[PDB]
């Protein structure tokens, strides 16, 4: 029952989000972690402007040197804020992943493969989200949303 | 604990310690009164009283009829459009919880954990260092989730 389920987009992959972020909205995503990864990012956004850059509401970015963390954090203005670094991280080089964001009133709630993963209060309201951005070293089988509306 | 106070004598008047950057939680606990007429909730630039400090927000509760929240700006001892909420979740005699989440372009209010009202910035919330509290209100605690914190 996802909607505007997609396969294999080229990374980088900027797409305009079909509907509005509205609390109850689900974005799922699958893919893996190439071997020689560093880190890749889930960018939801206020448009798709490289300059000036587009504000980022929600920036979740898995990382993978050491022992790996996920950092999310928020742009506006082209200035990041405070990181919230997540240590318990189920990413790991080689794995297949599905990413659940469940967007909330007030915050936004991710699990990975079933499992809550992390909680990130909203900074900017979550109808101002337009456009979803997928960078860095990660292969994404699948993106597909459930909307609530 | 440095950023909680419990049951302030009103009128309260408080200053923030750390900026209400996007992110930021303000979480109010209180009563009203069976004989409350209203009660105001004022995030201010400064504490003065001659000249009033300008209020950025004011969340304003009145009890009469069938009750309202109305919420303006005082900016150099003038007020700008009201914003009236008609569904209220304020009751003499009954306790609630606000929560005000600073968003990059407005503040948004749940109560008792139910969507309230919004209120998009008219002075920046970086100019707001003063928390005040007037009229029939218990207040039990008041809290502040910083989020440079
Ligand atoms: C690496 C690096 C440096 O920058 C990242 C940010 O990433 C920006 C970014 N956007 C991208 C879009 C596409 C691609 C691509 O490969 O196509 C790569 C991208 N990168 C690296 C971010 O992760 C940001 C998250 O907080 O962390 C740093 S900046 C930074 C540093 C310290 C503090 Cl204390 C604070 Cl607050 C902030
Ligand atoms: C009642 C009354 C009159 O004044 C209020 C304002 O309240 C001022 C106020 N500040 C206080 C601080 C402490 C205490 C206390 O008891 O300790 C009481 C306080 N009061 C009443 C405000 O609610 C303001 C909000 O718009 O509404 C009116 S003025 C007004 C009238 C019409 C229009 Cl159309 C427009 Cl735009 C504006
Ligand atoms: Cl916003």
């Amino acid at each position: 029952n996802l909607q505007n389920i997609i396969y294999n987009p080229v990374i980088p992959f900027v797409g305009t989000i079909p509907d509005q972020l509205d609390p109850g909205t689900l974005i799922v995503i699958r893919g893996h972690v190439p071997s020689d990864a560093d880190r890749f990012q889930v960018d939801l956004q206020n448009g798709s402007s490289m300059k000036p850059r587009a504000d980022v509401a929600f920036h979740f970015n898995p990382r993978f040197k050491r022992a790996g963390c996920i950092v999310c954090n928020t742009l506006i203005n082209e200035k990041w804020g405070r990181e919230e670094i997540t240590y318990d991280t189920p990413f790991k080089r080689e794995k297949s992943f599905e990413i659940v964001i469940m967007v909330l009133k007030d915050k936004f709630q991710v699990a990975v493969n079933g499992k809550h993963t992390l909680l990130y209060g909203h900074r900017i309201g979550p109808e101002k989200i337009d456009t979803l951005g997928i960078y860095g070293k990660v292969n994404i089988h699948s993106i597909g949303f459930s909307f609530s509306s």
